[PDB]
């Protein structure tokens, strides 16, 4: 009734499933061959097994090129020094590559303009979402119209406490800021004021941009 | 010649964070030793991230779920990072939906255990003898060539050795039979799936290697 | 700057394969466009390799069991790859005996499901005021720092949040008592530990952002 | 019953632990959290209280400095919506650092002498092992007075067939050579050859090498 461990390979390139998935289950198997639970050969066999069908079904089923991108994962039961996979529990995920051809020009065009970005200034705008219980004002803020992160004000008295984060184009977080206020709306202030503000936040993990985004939505909702 | 900032295969959605955590872990050292600043290196990496989402998302319309690789070339100057454009590689891979995908796992979940019971069948092709007068031969599955194998007449008996890449990697290691000289080949047509279904199962490098091993010694 | 082969952390008897797998891989554009052949790529690692065995055994007395992490600076010139052994770095971790960590594991072992549900006791030191008055206090555990909380005082109300990052990393959100303005000192040394029971398991990385955020206000 | 799960740190930097150890449980309960057999917070929650444990064991038993290095792996089972680990497989492991201040000026010095080093053949002894059952000769290679290998010869007629593979100092295979000499000059010839030999044998992965070696060795007697 437990649940029973899982084969993972992670993304690999097609050509290389087989000895990812060899690789793999020798290291999860590691304990269980030193125990004598299981030889050698045992795992070799099982994993073995499991390329034998992977090949019928990757390459010969889905077509996958050898330059394609798969994943693959199954759960599988150790008892009674034998191994078993359970192939109800098979997934495979397969991504085509974009020929060369077909990118290489853009990237190359694109490459050209990129010194430019790499400096120039990112432009967002915003939208209020609500108040807090303590009368914080939160702002949705995005980029090109599209949500990219949240914003939270506290009115002070001709000055503000602000703080936020995007995650697009890049991710930021906005440390809590104090600035002076000249605006009677603090609506006014917030409108021509963010992308000067996060033209001095900090590069962060998009994990801890999402996580302050988060919290600020969730204390208006 | 200048050191490459890799991604190596990752998810489009986590592409940033991976940018991120690569770039730090190559200039660890130069932190470490002030030569530049955490902050340095996160604007560097911010910067970065900033020009690839308007690359993928924008020009190339990869999605979230996509797989991306990326690779740049960087230069450490007067404490700060220095991108080379001229070196920008994106790879792209489109996810294939699950509606595609789904029905034919689910086939396989099925036959799978009455495909494992079936013994490979593989044929075999002449391919030369070499200098000292050993037979090799190509085998192929289903038409197409996948490995060979190679024979060392003796007196009344023979060597062989082998390995196949596909369906599976499977080395055969040296196994001495008595047969007569004159119906070696008959043998090999004969017994090539029943040798190989007590081969050895290996890394496909290593069934590739020993492929390529016995094909070289009839090629000049 | 030069490209540098790195192999991270890896068990010494796995060192070689390492370093021939990320130098394939850092090349692999290069033999692509026929700069280098795989067998260059193949023999400069194996030469490096042999290089790294006679400083391990011989120099460093390394252990096959032990843990290295390796460096060097490498370019290629006319087709061949050349290693820069000025900049050669080498991290080496010896191994502690098994016969010495198992028995210390082994006895703590049988005491962690007891520990593993209790509440942590914290205690706090209060740091001072922030530029707008809220209350920035560190956050103690068995007499050291850990942590940092930011309380902002209201109408007989207080806002509170908060990081530790040990013993295991935990973030207090946003959270409003009821509380009187003179009672906040002894309201935080009495409930810090009652707080973070209920604090939301991160990411260290998460909380160290949290808490220096929090005394960078006060520092 | 069944083998359980196994959470595995793989090596991490001390400082690091807790962050791999939640990670790895995630990635692990992925598909769990996706099917609602248990929620992020269950997860999290899990990885926290180990790590709470973990941190007392590592920290105030172990004595193990942030910068050490550190391999860990528990069991676990999840059944009914619930995570239990099972400390009765605990296991860790631990490695001390070696001061920088000592290794730098050992690893300095050395540096003096790689490149000459590299104008080196490497030297390689060998002891005879015995014969196979069709007459090969078969070779033990040592390194450093260690055996790291084994090279099989097939006497032809005045000529010879020689193979091997070693897997220190770095792995290399010899491929099939055939080379000139007398049946009863061998021995000698395997001395006085083996490592002019070797100096272009190709370099491959350690298993290739490892398997090699005991292909070659399984075939004496």
């Amino acid at each position: 009734g437990a649940m029973l461990p899982t084969l993972r390979t992670g993304l690999v390139i097609a050509a290389g499933y087989a000895d990812k998935v060899r690789r793999v289950l020798f290291a999860q198997l590691r304990d269980a061959i030193k125990s004598g639970e299981l030889s050698n050969k045992d795992v070799a066999m099982a994993a073995g097994n499991l390329n034998r069908v992977l090949f019928e079904l990757l390459v010969n089923k889905l077509k996958a090129d050898k330059l394609d991108v798969v994943r693959i994962q199954i759960d599988y039961e150790v008892r009674d020094s034998q191994i078993q996979f359970d192939f109800s529990t098979l997934r495979v995920e397969l991504w085509r590559r974009v020929p060369e051809e077909e990118i290489a020009p853009i990237v190359e065009d694109f490459a050209r303009a990129a010194p430019r970005l790499l400096e120039e200034e990112i432009r967002f705008t915003v939208e209020k979402v609500g108040e807090t219980d303590v009368g914080d004002v939160v702002y949705r803020i995005m980029y090109r119209g599209s949500d990219v992160g949240a914003l939270i004000v506290t009115p002070l008295n001709g000055e503000a406490l602000v703080r936020g984060a995007v995650v697009e184009p890049t991710p930021l977080l906005l440390k809590r800021t104090r600035v002076q206020v000249e605006a009677d709306r603090i609506d006014d202030f917030v409108r021509e004021s963010v992308s000067r503000l996060f033209s001095e936040a900090q590069n962060v993990e998009k994990r801890e941009a999402v996580r302050v985004v988060n919290e600020i939505l969730s204390l208006v909702k």
